């Protein structure tokens, strides 16, 4: 699905839409304000995609005040931001909310979600010790989340870090299902498997670390730089594309203003299906991103291993 140039776009259940590619910002540091009044005014991206945990937020808000003030409407822009695990408790949802709010300058957010499935104590470590990974009241919270829509500070809800079976139990006690499911996905960690449970019940996917991420970074990967030269683009661009003819949402990170304009130019060209279906045809190892370093215990638990925390899914 699209919307057709680079205003290219898929719609939420509530009848909203999400512009296919955005700006990531985690670990974009203090150049995050420079990058994002960069990709909105230059390169024409109408998507920034947040944390309150990325520590980025007030830097963001000052990007995106300076790009509004060059005369883009704040409805033509559609912002996201996550609830972090500390705040993963009813009475904490909208003072974390607000406080988001104030540092991103705006009053309301077109996306919120619940960054992961897991409750932290406060002054939680990583790894965690013993008793700091708390238990999830997620119906309770979702119902805080909902509040937020119905007061208008919110546009659209959602989720990260999902498995089928946590999806399930919000899906039975959601009065507003989530409109976005954010997730790892690229070349190497597909996860057709939350993609179809999302793909059943209406929600929209986003993938996250697009390109492997830093840690995995597939730029340089032998099978995408030869489908790149073939078809005259760059490695980031045909991992980009490829995500779109999945049909999930993209928001490749970038400090770099020219990777910034080149990870927006991936419209009005496709990838053959030969070479789409080599993409897909790299088996799905590893994720980058376990959770194992936040939320897994060895000794006392309750998550005793990156298994536990995607409930034996993998
Ligand atoms: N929900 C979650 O829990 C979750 C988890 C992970 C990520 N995310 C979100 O998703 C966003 C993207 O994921 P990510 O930041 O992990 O990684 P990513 O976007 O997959 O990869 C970014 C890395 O690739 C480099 N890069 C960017 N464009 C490139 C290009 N065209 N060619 C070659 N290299 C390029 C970047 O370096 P430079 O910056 O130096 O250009 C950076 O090192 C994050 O910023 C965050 O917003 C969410």
């Amino acid at each position: 699905a699209v919307g057709q140039g680079e205003r290219g776009h898929f719609v939420l259940k509530s009848g909203h839409t999400i512009p296919a590619v955005g700006l990531g910002t985690w670990r974009a540091g203090s150049d995050t304000a420079h990058s994002v009044r960069t990709a909105i005014a230059e390169a024409g991206y109408r998507h920034v995609d947040t944390a309150a945990q990325y520590g980025v937020e007030k830097e963001v808000g000052r990007g995106l005040k300076a790009a509004m003030e060059g005369g883009i409407n704040r409805k033509d822009l559609f912002v996201t931001s996550k609830l972090w695990c500390t705040e993963l408790a009813p009475d904490r949802v909208r003072p974390a909310l607000e406080k988001t709010l104030k540092d991103l300058q705006l009053d309301y957010l077109d996306l919120y979600l619940i960054h992961w499935p897991f409750r932290l104590k406060d002054g939680a470590h990583m790894p965690p010790e013993a008793g700091e990974v708390l238990e999830l009241d997620m119906e309770g919270v979702w119902r805080e989340m909902e509040g937020l829509v119905k007061d208008g500070l919110v546009k659209d809800i959602g989720v990260c870090n999902y498995t089928v079976a946590k999806l399930n139990r919000l899906m039975r006690s959601a009065n507003v299902p989530p409109a976005v499911c954010q997730m790892e996905m690229h070349p190497g960690w597909k996860n057709d498997r939350i993609f179809e449970a999302c793909k059943k019940h209406g929600i929209h996917v986003t993938a996250y670390s697009p390109l492997g991420s830093s840690e995995k970074n597939l730029a340089h990967d032998p099978l995408v730089e030869k489908v790149a030269n073939k078809l005259d683009k760059t490695p980031g661009q045909v991992l980009l594309r490829w995500a779109l003819q999945r049909g999930t949402s993209v928001i490749p990170k970038s400090t770099r203003d020219e990777r910034i304009k080149e990870n927006i130019q991936v419209f009005g060209w496709e990838i053959p299906e030969e070479d789409f279906r080599a993409l897909c045809g790299i088996k799905d190892e590893k994720r980058v991103l376990t959770g194992e370093e936040l939320f897994v215990n060895k000794t006392h638990g309750p998550y005793k291993s990156a298994t536990e925390v995607w409930d034996h899914e993998d």
